[PDB]
């Protein structure tokens, strides 16, 4: 009666059901407050204030201007998936397997090492996923935010929304090595992007080589931009990043960037 969480058809199945109780002005008003709070409470797991702002602004803009996003969010709330206000955000990264880098610790990385090797050989990669901690509290881990007005911004925004859709609809990515279908999560993310005017490349498969290479490129660039935003505080930037990646609570006020 219901499509598999992995089938393309799951996308329209959840939207139709979400439409049944649409978000009212009051509902929306409360979701704004909830989102602000969750983003605020995410600060200890994010890299800088810029990323905090971009995450917050992106979600609020999506709730505000995307019918699809509202429907997906309303579905979650009314049909026993995740309430958007429960999701917190992280910038977890991991070491790359093929990287030749002298270091073996995120904390000891440098800006030069990000720019030294191109895609394939970069030192670290973001963990992009929708997961939960031991308390079953839902989180999104995602790339640090690129610069305002960077080429990478719309794709980064689309990918952030993608991860949120995993929690909020229960939708999954394709079952295997899918080169010709996006899966329901990406379909929904792409519809949101279209409604919001976020230009992204027109891929047809979740795992087609061109998509893989694009994400890799986008992520490396976002990270390089983030590191450069904190060039003066290089050592503490990477300390904060390794700390997040080691799942420790970092300063909610971004102490490691203060004048001290
Ligand atoms: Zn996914």
């Amino acid at each position: 009666v219901a499509p598999n969480r992995s089938d393309n058809a799951y996308a329209d199945y959840v939207l139709d059901i979400g439409k049944r109780i649409p978000l009212s002005a009051e509902d929306l008003g409360n979701l704004y407050e909830n989102v602000i709070r969750a983003v605020r409470d995410s600060r200890s797991k994010l890299i800088d204030q810029h990323t905090v702002d971009m995450i917050g602004n992106t979600i609020l803009d999506a709730l505000s201007r995307s019918q699809t996003f509202r429907d997906a969010v309303s579905y979650g709330i009314h049909n026993k998936e995740v309430h958007i206000g429960c999701i917190k955000y992280r910038n977890e990264y991991e070491l790359n397997g093929e990287s030749p880098v002298k270091v073996d610790d995120i904390q000891s990385l440098t800006c030069t090492e990000l720019y030294e090797y191109d895609v394939g050989q970069e030192p670290i990669l973001p963990i992009c996923e929708a997961g939960e901690n031991d308390n079953e509290e839902p989180y999104v881990s995602f790339s640090v935010a690129p610069d305002t007005d960077s080429y990478e911004m719309p794709s980064w925004q689309e990918g952030l929304i993608h991860e949120i859709i995993h929690h909020v609809t229960g939708a999954s990515d394709p079952s295997g090595d899918s080169n010709i279908e996006l899966g329901p999560t990406e379909i929904l993310a792409r519809r949101v992007a279209q409604e919001l005017g976020w230009t992204v490349p027109d891929f047809i498969g979740y795992a087609e080589p061109d998509r893989e290479a694009h994400l890799r490129g986008r992520n490396l660039n976002a990270l390089r931009q983030a590191a450069m935003r904190h060039e003066d505080n290089e050592r503490t930037f990477f300390e904060r990043l390794g700390m997040i990646s080691d799942r420790y609570e970092a300063s909610p006020d971004f102490t490691e960037y203060s004048a001290v």
